[PDB]
């Protein structure tokens, strides 16, 4: 009858979190003993056993598109890119007018393939003035350059061996620090104390909505955020079924997110080797120009195994039957930015743009076997670019250095971000074509399972117990109220595992060989997250001490619970609320309960007793 | 500055073995019951902190842009927490 | 004298500058000193948490 | 110019106090230095950032 309020802590609670993530990687990334290949900062190496504890008979919502993970991810990536850009020498004096020659003393100029690229060989050899190490001393020296790096100055009649950099007139340019490469590493993003990751192991579960097969995790699976447009490389496959998602299926403008079931090889290759020439321009500033290449300069081409691509497309178009039986159309990108016009990526630092040539040459509308029969080893052209404006950051550009040696490039396929044409009929037929504008789409594609989650150990409940008056990370709770009292020791211990994260930092100044300062938003905000978590725990312990509940988690209350609550049995409260529906019912009155337990429990405390005692 | 520590001689002795800051203008007995009004907000820096929303940026995009202001604010938080920590440690002692 | 690092901190007087004038002048030294303060505090904080447990 | 070696003779307008004649300019259209350049450096004021009070 008597509804004595009772407070509990360390109780499993899961809510929407908005906090800072922490970079990490496997031990192999740090044992490479290189300063940094493109993630290997002094980030905390992964725990020897990040616990992934299952949890059944639960429910949780998901909105993968509204997740704040990719925001901080690309922010920290751009910060690390700027940090690696800092030690690079600048290329501002290179902007002088030059004189180049297209036809050179090499054998091949027209390869076997012709796709409007043989004449556009993008191979010229060019002379250029460069200042010597001394101030007044200069000298003209020659090297090899592509056509995409510059453009013929149209101020005169024609080119006439007169060119200008495309990015110089817009902004500055600096080298890409060739000792740093641009290869991917599995990146695991860990959460602070009081926060965790929630993964949904259901395969049919789409990117949003409710899920039940919960897995609580400390650090995400190692992601490889490969820069890839119109395609995903080395990403997780949708096992058991091809996953198709979108922000708004009714809206054609939204990207069509895809995650495939299998992978296929892509042999994109520049067979002819590359060279390097370190010409000193200034007092310790040297440019590593692309020297004279040895051998016949074969046109950098690419090849794709269309046999397995036919099976992949068969499974996809089997999956593309959203609200139809037989109707689909495939098209190419008619035009736009170069990232969207062609499948863009980087392979070792050189920005490899291997074409989406044979993508639109397919239509699985009536007979799927009609597209499975023509097993076509798709040979195609693949171009290379030396400069790029990352994330529309038109500032100090980055020059891709030589990659010396014959260039092979293999890359899995796991997802094609298609886009529906708005300039077409609605129900007569559906058109899809590749689009690679937003890079964040490819990054959130692998995060539809993982979602950051907050831990709120606070708990209240009415029971018949009362004190004397004066005068298993987060699991094993799908429907329980009594089981939480048993796990008050394990969950409290796991609630404050941040010291284990801080122990393995190894952030004295540097990890592998040598670094600059390189202390930026990542580390300082990690320390800020530590400070704020410690402050949250401090305020919690302060509220415990105010109520006298700092000695134990179980803490009674002097004031009985009011009758404003809707009638309900204690057994029904204990059996079928999992501690969460009850907190949903006392959402607004929780502040009143706090005020009551803070004021009446303290001010109504008498001083002593004198009548009877052992004396 | 605020020094919440206060002392006074009275007859009360423990057993031996063998409204931000107002609501007391001039009081000592009535001020001996309004203590929690100051203690609840003494360690409530998270209230002022929750409204920051400095994830990276606010409007489109910014550079690193973390300078004497933010780091001094963090240091002020740390030292204000250390003061009350030493206080509570002395209380437990 | 266990958690009495505030005695060492009180004499710092790093308001912005000390002697004549300076630039921003806050680098690995000061920030890692603050990190060491925070970690030394956090160690005994978790210890006292285990005590309360 | 945007190119390195290219130079162009372009014209603008300057205040009367921001510069001072040089080279013993008794009576002629002699050159003019900046009042603060020989003392210290100078850079643009980042026009997107306004200097109004809040
Ligand atoms: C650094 O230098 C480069 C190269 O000069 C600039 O990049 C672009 O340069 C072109 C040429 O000056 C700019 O103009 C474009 O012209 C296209 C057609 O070219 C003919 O017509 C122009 C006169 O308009 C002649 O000068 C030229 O010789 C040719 O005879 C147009 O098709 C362009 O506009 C249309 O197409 C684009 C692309 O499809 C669409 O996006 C537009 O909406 C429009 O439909 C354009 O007018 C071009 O503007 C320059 N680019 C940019 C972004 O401005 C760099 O601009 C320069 N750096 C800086 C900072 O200016
Ligand atoms: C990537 O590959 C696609 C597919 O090949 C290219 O798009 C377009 O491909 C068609 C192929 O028929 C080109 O049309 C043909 O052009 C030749 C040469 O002018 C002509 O003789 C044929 O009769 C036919 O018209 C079309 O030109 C081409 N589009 C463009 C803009 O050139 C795409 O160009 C390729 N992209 C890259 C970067 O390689
Ligand atoms: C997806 O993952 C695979 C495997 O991790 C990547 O394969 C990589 O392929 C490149 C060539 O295509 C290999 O390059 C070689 O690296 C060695 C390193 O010493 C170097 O000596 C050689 O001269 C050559 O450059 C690379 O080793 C290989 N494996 C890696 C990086 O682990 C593949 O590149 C990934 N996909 C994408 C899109 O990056
Ligand atoms: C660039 O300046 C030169 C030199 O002129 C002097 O310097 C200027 C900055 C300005 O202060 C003038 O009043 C000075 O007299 C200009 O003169 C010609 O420069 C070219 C290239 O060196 C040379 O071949 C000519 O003989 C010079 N002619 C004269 C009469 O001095 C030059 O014109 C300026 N640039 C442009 C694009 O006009
Ligand atoms: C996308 O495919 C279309 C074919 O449907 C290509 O269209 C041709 O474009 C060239 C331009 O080089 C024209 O000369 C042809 O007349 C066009 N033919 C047709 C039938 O439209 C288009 O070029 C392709 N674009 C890309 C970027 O691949
Ligand atoms: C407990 O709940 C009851 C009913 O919900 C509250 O009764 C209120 O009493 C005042 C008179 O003091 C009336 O003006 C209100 O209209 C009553 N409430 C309702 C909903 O009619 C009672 O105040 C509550 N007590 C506490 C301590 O919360
Ligand atoms: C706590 O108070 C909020 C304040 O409105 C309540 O929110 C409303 O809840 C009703 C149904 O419970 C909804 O129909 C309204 O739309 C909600 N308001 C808004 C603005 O959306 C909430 O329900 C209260 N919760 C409890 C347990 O009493
Ligand atoms: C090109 O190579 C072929 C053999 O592959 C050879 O017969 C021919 O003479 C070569 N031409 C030049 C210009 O080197
Ligand atoms: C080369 O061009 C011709 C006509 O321009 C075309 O028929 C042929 O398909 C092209 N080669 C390749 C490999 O596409
Ligand atoms: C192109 O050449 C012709 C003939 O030499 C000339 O008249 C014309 O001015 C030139 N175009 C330019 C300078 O833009
Ligand atoms: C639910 O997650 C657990 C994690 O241990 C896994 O073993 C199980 O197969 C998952 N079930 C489904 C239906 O995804
Ligand atoms: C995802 O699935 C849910 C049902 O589980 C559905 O309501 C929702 O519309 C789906 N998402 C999209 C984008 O259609
Ligand atoms: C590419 O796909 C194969 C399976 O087809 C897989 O074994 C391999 O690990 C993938 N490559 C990655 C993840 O880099
Ligand atoms: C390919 O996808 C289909 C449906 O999308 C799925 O049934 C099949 O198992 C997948 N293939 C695998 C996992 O090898
Ligand atoms: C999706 O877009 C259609 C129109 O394109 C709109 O009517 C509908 O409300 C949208 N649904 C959602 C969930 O945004
Ligand atoms: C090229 O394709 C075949 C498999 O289809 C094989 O030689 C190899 O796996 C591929 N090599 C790459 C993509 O570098
Ligand atoms: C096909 O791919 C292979 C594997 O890299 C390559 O050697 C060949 O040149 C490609 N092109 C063909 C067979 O036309
Ligand atoms: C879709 O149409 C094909 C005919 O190409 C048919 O074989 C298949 O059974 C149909 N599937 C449906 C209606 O689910
Ligand atoms: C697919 O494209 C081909 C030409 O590439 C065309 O002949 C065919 O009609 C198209 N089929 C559909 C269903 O769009
Ligand atoms: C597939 O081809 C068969 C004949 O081979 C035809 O009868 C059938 O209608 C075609 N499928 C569709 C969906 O039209
Ligand atoms: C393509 O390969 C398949 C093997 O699955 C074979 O049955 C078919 O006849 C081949 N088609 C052609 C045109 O070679
Ligand atoms: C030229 O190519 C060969 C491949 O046969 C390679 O061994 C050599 O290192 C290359 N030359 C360079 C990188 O100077
Ligand atoms: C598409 O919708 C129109 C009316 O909006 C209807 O007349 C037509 O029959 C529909 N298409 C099919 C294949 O039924
Ligand atoms: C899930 O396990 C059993 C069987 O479904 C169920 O009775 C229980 O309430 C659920 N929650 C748990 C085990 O935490
Ligand atoms: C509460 O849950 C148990 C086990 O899941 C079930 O047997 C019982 O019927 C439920 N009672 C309700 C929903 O009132
Ligand atoms: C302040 O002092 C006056 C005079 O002793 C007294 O009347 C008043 O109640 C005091 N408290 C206030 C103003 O809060
Ligand atoms: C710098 O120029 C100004 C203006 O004439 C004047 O102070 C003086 O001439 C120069 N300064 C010195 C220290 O000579």
């Amino acid at each position: 009858e008597n509804l004595w309020v009772t407070v509990y802590y360390g109780v499993p609670v899961w809510k929407d979190a908005e906090t800072t993530l922490f970079c990490a990687s496997d031990a192999k990334a740090y044992d490479t003993e290189v300063h940094n290949v493109w993630a290997t900062h002094a980030c905390v190496p992964t725990d020897p056993n990040p616990q992934e504890i299952y949890m059944e008979n639960v429910t949780e919502e998901f909105n993968m598109w509204k997740n704040n993970m990719v925001e901080q991810m690309h922010t920290d990536i751009i910060s690390l890119w700027d940090q690696s850009l800092k030690p690079c020498v600048q290329l501002t004096p290179l902007c002088v007018t030059l004189d180049c020659s297209y036809n050179i003393t090499n054998n091949i100029t027209n390869s076997i393939t012709n796709s409007s690229v043989n004449m556009r060989e993008e191979i010229k050899n060019c002379s250029f003035n460069m200042t010597t190490e001394l101030r007044d001393k200069n000298r003209k020296v020659y090297s090899l350059f592509y056509k995409l790096d510059v453009v013929q100055i149209n101020n005169g009649n024609n080119s006439s061996n007169l060119y200008r950099l495309i990015n110089c007139n817009t902004s500055a340019l600096t080298q890409a620090c060739p000792k740093v490469t641009f290869e991917p590493i599995p990146i695991r993003y860990c959460a602070p104390a009081g926060y965790a990751i929630l993964k949904c192991n259901d395969k049919e579960f789409n990117g949003t909505g409710l899920c039940k097969n919960v897995s609580t995790v400390q650090c995400t699976h190692g992601i490889r955020p490969v820069v890839s447009t119109q395609l995903l490389l080395n990403g997780s496959l949708a096992e058991g079924k091809v996953m198709i998602r979108s922000e708004n299926i009714t809206n054609n403008v939204k990207n069509i997110i895809v995650q495939l079931n299998e992978t296929v090889t892509i042999n994109c290759t520049r067979p002819n080797n590359n060279t390097r020439k370190s010409v000193r321009i200034g007092p310790g500033q040297t440019f590593y120009a692309t020297g004279d290449i040895i051998g016949d300069i074969r046109q950098a081409h690419c090849n794709v195994s269309g046999s397995q691509w036919n099976r992949a497309l068969h499974q996809v178009v089997g999956q593309l039957r959203e609200y139809w039986n037989t109707t689909i159309i495939f098209k190419n990108s008619s035009g736009g930015d170069l990232e969207i016009t062609t499948h863009s990526f980087n392979c070792g630092g050189e920005f490899f743009y291997c074409n989406t040539s044979g993508l639109f040459n397919s239509n699985w509308t009536h007979n799927d076997t009609a597209s499975m029969k023509p097993n076509d080893t798709i040979t195609l052209p693949c171009r290379i670019k030396q400069i790029i404006n990352m994330w529309q950051r038109v500032g100090q550009a980055i020059y891709a250095p030589p990659i010396q040696g014959v260039i092979r490039c293999e890359s899995n396929i796991t997802g094609l971000i298609l886009t529906r044409d708005g300039g077409g009929n609605i129900n007569e037929s559906q058109i899809f074509r590749p689009g690679g504008g937003d890079m964040r789409d490819n990054w959130r594609s692998e995060l539809y399972k993982y979602k950051v989650v907050r831990i709120e150990p606070l708990g209240v409940a009415p029971t018949k117990a009362k004190r004397r008056v004066v005068e298993g990370f987060l699991g094993t709770a799908g429907s329980t109220m009594g089981a939480a009292s048993i796990t008050l020791t394990v969950q409290v211990r796991k609630l404050l595992s941040g010291i284990v994260q801080q122990q393995s930092n190894l952030l004295r100044a540097i990890e592998a060989q040598q670094h600059l300062l390189k202390l930026t938003v990542w580390g300082i905000k990690q320390l800020q997250a530590r400070v704020l978590a410690v402050e949250r725990y401090l305020r919690d312990q302060q509220l415990l001490g105010i109520w006298g509940c700092s000695g134990k988690l179980i803490c009674t209350t002097n004031v009985p619970w009011n009758s404003s609550w809707s009638n309900k049995s204690e057994r029904e409260i204990w059996e079928n609320m999992t501690w969460l529906q009850w907190d949903k019912e006392i959402s607004n009155y929780t502040h009143i309960i706090y005020e009551l337990i803070e004021e009446s429990q303290k001010q109504q405390e008498k001083n002593e007793q004198e009548l009877l005692e052992l004396d």
